[PDB]
């Protein structure tokens, strides 16, 4: 047992054991003779869950009594992952449960692997919401996460013949012990219908009704006895719905399809009606819940003083016109008063600048699905533009540029413009991203209302991303500076005074080696893949995207392969290059990239001359639980997006906290990471944002690089000739064609510097002692990237509430 | 507290209270300040449930150790109703829980009304299966009920403008505390595909797979510590199902529709594909489960010695060809051996003789959905007919009459013929019904294999239908003869020696009066309907059907009304005529009958001259929980089906056990009831089966009765002229037309005798003392109708197992 895992008290271990057996008997209705590992997992889960409800009930009662300002985080995604270990960590129960299960003759680690990941997210955006919930609870904020309880989360990825195959993520199959259905708080949501203008107000009538049933999941703070709530809505058809009798009952599945599945798109907008329904569904149910709670604390003047609503991207943007609809149509406030309240309550966070990801809903869709909201949006636009016209008289082009309504083939509503107009604060997620927002995409808005624009650099929770996934590292750190850093990561700076400590250097290197052996074993366990634990673990895990440039990584791998084949008996630092991530089902190029990666591995991993000097592994079904395993085992973190495309990135922060060195472009948070650790302790390369703009001004021509770089030319010709696809010589023609003629992310432009930088990485790896000292310099300066710092800034600069580290009673 | 309700021990009441609070806190995650009546109901349910799991686990372990012959009751319907009170009764916990909840400041009766009825049945057939499960557990048989877990049971009936409106029975909305999902025992079921004939056997290939997930519900025996299992299958699509990505996920609801809703037909066959899928789904999953259990006890010679499968009607008839398919195609037994095993294992129970209820599946449907089964059915038919031909040489018409395959417009498979051929026993559900089977419908089969035909008169469980719904009566009875009768209803005969006991007579009459006041109050509570508790409660509750003749009851009611209007100041015994029951959604005539009943009430209940002398009430949403309330309050039980149409009936037995006198035809079980109590203690009238046949031979002409009976003529003319439907004068034209020209059930033929018999009923009611003495004579002789007697006969005469009243350890 390690210190950071808590105490294994005699009384508690005894108590845990009896409750474990109690649940196995009464809850699972099983006996030790027929119980399976899954049964044991559930018995443990219910036992740990019991320890939360006491605190959960008290916390909520506490908020009712003190009535503090409530924070509502709206998101269509919450990538929670597993809950068992996280709960034990935050309740200081890990060692006791480990001991208790040990005494029952069970291996707790084995039981933990049985829990299904709660994959209600695509990647970074969804995981950020999850980290935020953890930090808000740890900082004592009266916060509530509101989303959708999808029956099916992000698909499970299978690799067949080197191609990605998707399969349903039936995560609720065996039940979810952490959630508590609250059918008593079901609320009605309206769709379609028409607007009636009467004597005293517009009325939205003849609507189709869909019920929203809430399910609550506890969110425990770190050892402070605070347990907040994440409420996810599930769609239910009313009982007189459609009420052939049989057909009417079967058609209920039509209204319930709203919460059936998560759209698997990352940084890509797909204007489908079902998606719009999901967005309104979450917003309508949530706002009714917010108002109800507010009325049970009626002059909405104090509404902004008791309520804060944070819009995670534009997905829940309809909250703005919905709040107006309720205040004007139902509460009967005058427009101006309602608008004042709405703006002071809402804040919007932008997460990307890529055009294909921006939400622009066709007017005809909103017109049919939400007629009243469209009218309100037009009125908002009308008044907003009048303000622009008054500030910039005669600037007619500005008017059309800032309009919430876009004219063209089909009229569309720019949801981002709607959010800026209706929020009192708009923030980016990394310093460089926030600056780009003010200088380009939202330049006109910044000039009109400069005070609204802010920055809030992303972060990750050190509980799940250090203590939970890397106890070995958390322990050697605690041995030197104590445990206080777990909720005050800035304290990691104290490790700087150990950079020359021969004992620490040895331990840091030891933990990393153990993590790699552990991972190298898991790889053969559940995926039969031998690898060499002595090689440098080169890892790039994140969603497959052209802007993330997994292709640039591929070009490097092929370069290393060709160089070995050219001079076989020359020494090179051994490497295991691991690439993993899911591709959106309809993203063809992304799916082709996965096939390319596996095709490269097929050639490289079976070439006798190469040996164990270079391996290429594609990490199947990358997800939160997998990240917790591979990140602690990484040596090199690949963060190579084209400058100006990755708003922030968060995987980069995870690797930095876990002892990996970073090779990357000056993009998103990478800039601040290098700034914190010192550029000499980072492997930076490639074009900066300004270099990219210069290339665009003069026109990017890939042919130029192909003509001037012999090694690059050889690679393209290998791909084109079928070297990596014998049976299908022209298999990768689309890839080559894109790279040569229409590459929006300029892979070739950064190739030379990337390869040269990779050489400097291999050089440092040859000097174990100095590699580790640089690692220590990274870990020691990763404090700024804790989501506790991020949330504290949102709290003080946007929500108007003070964070607290005070423990609530037991 | 009453004696039959158990002891309220000091220790147990204390224990119950703490566990109640424990579940309210840890299970429901609530505190006394926010808990609602529903929360309290669930806290109590989980507390009582806890007391079962100990016994449930032991019982099943016991069967594994002793390995007795297992009884499998297959049914597509199980009308269970509520479970809380029944569980308390069988565990002797009623008074303790009443006390415990009382001490917690809660009214247990109020909490019981919160439980949703488990309505997985249409009426008699489904309720019989439920009573049987109770008796099998009470008699210590190793029995298992197998069915489908419908998401939506029988629809909830709403009456609007006097018309029936149907609404979805979302019974699982708030969760089901009694069931335990067993996802670990999920089994695959195959559909469609094609048959491949290879070297060594036929193979069913290219099939569509649907998963069957089981949910187990405990079935406690009466105070014997036995807890059997009812396993219901739920449909689940495999995870690579259909695997547009989004559309593929949404289409999963197509395979899952199999267990979505119960077909609401009573005594009516509707050849829909979805229905056929449900029938095979339950059969395929169940048989795999049966075999697995059998292999874990391989020469299927002993299969019939360890397994008995009872087919509840022909709904699960595919069990016969499915068992053959498994034994021949998978286990590789020779046909003859497999057939021997199948026949010795299967037994079939017929529940009706009406032609429209008989299952005749179109060959083209089976051909596409279950190609292999169709081939097996043809082979069975081939060999069966060869046997007929050998026994009756030259009788070619017999061959075509007995064939399992019916020729005509579209070829069909007679499922009843399939069942007789493949079962070693075939039984009817009442003496007269079983005789009719041998003399008419199955005459040819009886002549070929006389030994197969038996009778097993239906019964009802005295636990739910006496102790639970009428504790007042159960108590005064126990006061005289003890409690032993609750599991040995024949002992009620001892009450015959009290027929002249002035104290008993007074108590019997007292309990009935209390029940009527209780019901008269409930009527105003949840349905705002005042009624007179002093009047005779005339009740007919059962599904709306032409053969059940609610129309004959209507004719009587109108007759009473007209007679009062003719001589207003003449005395008549006051009556409250109550009629209730659901009509199948697509049964037009049944829906018109409901409208007629409410229309009559509209006129009668508002006629000043009538006063409180006659009321006509339509009991809305008749279901099990409602039956438990109205039956104990009834004085007169209406069982007036046309002779030869009601196979048995069970509502008739419920009324007899609860102190109501019976007015009815010599049909179904009525015959045996009159025989047991003595015809002088029953109000019998109308044609006997032989009279009906005579009328058919000479041709039924309704006009004759209309021309000869003045009172009847007046009624038809009132209906025709719009007397009961002012705004819609011809509203009941279809009813009059049917009655006059195409009435298959001869309502008019029994009108005169029915009215005269009703007069004799009113005469006896005027003499309270003698009315009660006859009641005592009925209750005292109702013993034969306990389902314990029925199950004991099935056990000894069909299944080959001995029942047991031995208590299992605590
Ligand atoms: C942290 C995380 C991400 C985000 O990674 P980036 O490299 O910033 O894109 C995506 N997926 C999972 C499962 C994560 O844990
Ligand atoms: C007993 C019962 C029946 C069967 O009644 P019959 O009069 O035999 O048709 C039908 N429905 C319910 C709810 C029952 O309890
Ligand atoms: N918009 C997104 O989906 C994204 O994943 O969001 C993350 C969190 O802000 C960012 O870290 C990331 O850069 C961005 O791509
Ligand atoms: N076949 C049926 O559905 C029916 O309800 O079954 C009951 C039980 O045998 C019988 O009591 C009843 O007579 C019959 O109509």
């Amino acid at each position: 047992q390690i210190s950071v895992r808590g105490l294994a008290g005699v009384e508690n271990v005894t108590e845990l054991k009896k409750n474990f057996n109690r649940h196995l008997h009464f809850t699972l209705v099983k006996d030790r003779n027929v119980a399976t590992p899954r049964d044991y997992y559930f018995a443990l889960a219910h036992t740990v869950r019991d320890h939360l409800v006491g605190r959960w009930i008290r916390t909520q009662q506490h908020y009712y009594e003190k009535d503090p300002k409530r924070i509502y985080y709206l998101s269509l995604e919450f990538y929670m992952g597993r809950t068992l270990q996280n709960t034990m960590v935050n309740l200081a129960l890990e060692n006791a449960c480990d001991e208790a299960t040990y005494q029952l003759g069970l291996d707790m680690e084995e039981l933990e692997e049985i829990e299904e990941d709660a994959g209600l997210g695509n990647g970074g955006l969804g995981r950020l919401a999850a980290c935020f919930l953890d930090s808000m609870a740890t900082l004592g904020l009266a916060a509530y996460g509101y989303g959708i309880r999808y029956e099916f989360g992000i698909f499970n990825q299978k690799i067949c013949g080197g191609w990605q195959m998707e399969e349903a993520d039936d995560w609720l199959r065996y039940g979810n012990p952490w959630e508590k259905a609250r059918p008593e708080f079901t609320l009605p949501v309206h769709f379609y219908g028409r607007v009636e203008h009467t004597s005293q107000g517009a009325k939205w009538v003849d609507t189709q009704v869909v019920l929203a049933m809430p399910y609550d999941t506890p969110v425990p703070g770190y050892r402070n006895n605070v347990v907040n709530t994440m409420r996810l809505w599930s769609a239910k058809a009313p009982n007189d719905f459609n009420l052939g009798y049989i057909q009417a009952v079967l058609d209920r599945n039509l209204a319930e399809n709203i919460s059936r599945v998560l759209y698997p798109n990352d940084n890509f907008f797909e204007g489908k009606e079902l998606r719009l329904k999901q967005e309104y569904f979450v917003v309508a149910a949530t706002l009714q819940d917010i108002i109800r709670r507010f009325k049970s604390s009626t002059n909405f003047d104090a509404f902004p003083d008791k309520v804060a609503i944070q819009l995670n991207d534009t997905h829940p943007s309809l909250a703005i016109p919905e709040l107006m609809r309720v205040l004007v149509d139902l509460e009967r406030l005058d427009w101006d008063k309602a608008w004042e309240v709405t703006v002071k309550t809402c804040a919007y966070t932008n997460h990307t600048v890529i055009p294909e990801a921006l939400e622009r809903w066709p007017v005809h869709l909103l017109e049919t699905l939400l007629p009243r909201h469209l009218q309100i949006i037009y009125e908002i636009n009308q008044r907003f533009l009048n303000r622009v016209a008054a500030a910039f008289p005669g600037d007619v082009d500005r008017l059309r540029r800032m309009s919430l309504v876009e004219e063209g083939a089909v009229k569309r509503i720019n949801m981002a413009h709607l959010c800026i107009a209706g929020s009192h604060a708009v923030n980016g997620v990394a310093r460089i991203h926030s600056e780009i927002l003010k200088k380009t995409i939202f330049k006109d808005f910044y000039e009109l209302e400069p005070h609204k624009f802010q920055n809030k650099t992303n972060g990750i929770t050190p509980r799940r991303w250090l203590v939970l996934c890397n106890p070995g590292l958390a322990e050697i750190i605690a041995e030197r500076i104590g445990e206080e850093y777990i909720s005050d990561l800035d304290q990691l700076r104290k490790l700087l005074s150990y950079v020359d400590d021969e004992a620490f250097i040895r331990d840091v290197a030891k933990v990393k080696q153990e993590n790699k052996l552990k991972f190298a074993a898991y790889l053969e366990r559940e995926y039969k893949v031998h690898i060499n634990p002595n090689s440098l673990f080169d890892v790039q895990v994140k969603r497959i995207h052209e802007y993330k440039r997994q292709l640039l990584n591929c070009l490097h791998v092929i370069t290393l392969y060709n160089r070995i084949k050219k001079e076989p008996n020359k020494f090179v630092v051994p490497r295991t290059v691991m690439i993993g991530g899911k591709a959106a089902p309809g993203y063809h190029m992304a799916k082709m990239i996965i096939k390319l990666i596996t095709a490269i591995g097929d050639v490289v991993n079976h070439d006798p001359v190469v040996g164990d000097r270079l391996r290429v592994i594609f990490l199947e079904n990358y997800r939160v639980s997998l990240a917790e395993k591979v990140i602690p085992a990484a040596d090199l973190s690949e963060q190579i997006s084209t400058a100006g495309t990755e708003a922030s990135g968060t995987g980069n922060m995870k690797f930095m906290l876990n002892g990996a060195l970073t090779i990357g472009t000056m993009d998103g948070a990478n800039v601040e990471m290098a700034e914190e650790a010192g550029e000499e302790n980072f492997f930076i390369f490639g074009m900066r944002v300004e270099d990219v703009d210069r290339l665009d001004q003069r026109g990017y021509n890939a042919q130029e690089y192909y003509d001037r770089i012999p090694e690059l030319r050889q690679i393209i010709e290998q791909l084109s000739s079928g070297f990596f696809s014998p049976k299908q010589p022209d298999l990768f023609k689309d890839i080559v064609n894109m790279l040569m003629h229409h590459d929006r992310f300029k892979v070739f432009a950064d190739y030379e510097e990337y390869v040269k930088c990779q050489e400097r990485v291999s050089a440092l790896y040859k000097n174990p002692r100095e590699w580790t000292r640089m690692v220590i310099r990274n870990i020691a300066t990763s404090g700024k990237f804790s989501s506790d710092r991020t949330i504290a800034q949102y709290a003080r600069e946007i929500w108007g509430v003070e964070p607290s580290r005070q423990r609530l009673p037991a």
